[PDB]
C-alpha cells in the first residue's frame, strides 16, 4: 500500500462562487491543506492546481479544478493517469443534495446524482467506483431549481454551521484515509 491518494476538491472558479453551495468541496479541500501545512500550487499538467500532503503515512495529493463544474473532469482524468492515481483512490468531496444540512457520509461507487461535477469526473474516469465524502446542504426550498438552489449562498443560519461542518468534513475525509470503509 505505498500508494498516494488523490484528494479531490469540487467547487467553481471565482469570487461569486465562493461561497455558495456548490463549492463546500472547494472549502474542505482549503482546510484540509492548511490543516497538513500544504501549499496549493498551478499544477500546470493537468490545468488544475495542487497541494501535496500526508495523512497517516499515507502521502497525498489534493487538486482544486481551475475550470468551472461540468468541466472539473477533463483536469481530473489526466492528473490521476499521471500522478498514477487508481480511480478508487481518489477522494472527491461534494455537497450532497440527497443528504439533510449537517450530514457527512462516505461512499465508494455508488452512483451519485444532481451535481454536474462529479458526472464530469465519472465520464473522464471511465468508472463511477471511487471514493466520495458527502456533505449534505438540503433540498430547494420549493419552486428553486436544484441546479440555481446550488449556486447560491447559504443562509445567514446555515452558515453559522459551515464553518463547523467543512471541519467534521475535513474529519471524515482524513478518517477514511487511514481505514477506509472500515471507518463508516
Amino acid at each position: 500500500m505505498a500508494e498516494p491518494l488523490l484528494v479531490v476538491g469540487l467547487g467553481n472558479p471565482g469570487a461569486n462562487y465562493a461561497r455558495t453551495r456548490h463549492n463546500l468541496g472547494f472549502v474542505v479541500a482549503d482546510l484540509l491543506a492548511a490543516r497538513l501545512g500544504a501549499k496549493f500550487k498551478a499544477h500546470k499538467r493537468s490545468g488544475a492546481e495542487v497541494a501535496t500532503g500526508r495523512s497517516a503515512g499515507r502521502s497525498l495529493v489534493l487538486a482544486k479544478p481551475r475550470c468551472y463544474m461540468n468541466e472539473s473532469g477533463r483536469q481530473i482524468g489526466p492528473l490521476a493517469k499521471f500522478y498514477s492515481v487508481a480511480p478508487a483512490n481518489i477522494i472527491v468531496i461534494h455537497d450532497d443534495l440527497d443528504l439533510e444540512f449537517g450530514r457527512i457520509r462516505l461512499k465508494i461507487g455508488g452512483g451519485e446524482g444532481g451535481h454536474n461535477g462529479l458526472r464530469s469526473v465519472v465520464a473522464a474516469l471511465g468508472t463511477k467506483d471511487f471514493q466520495r465524502v458527502r456533505i449534505g446542504i438540503g433540498r430547494p426550498p420549493g419552486r428553486k431549481d436544484p441546479a440555481a438552489f446550488v449556486l447560491e449562498n447559504f443562509t445567514p443560519a446555515e452558515r453559522a454551521e459551515v464553518p463547523t461542518i467543512c471541519e467534521q468534513a475535513a474529519d471524515a475525509t482524513e478518517l477514511l484515509i487511514e481505514q477506509g470503509m472500515e471507518p463508516a
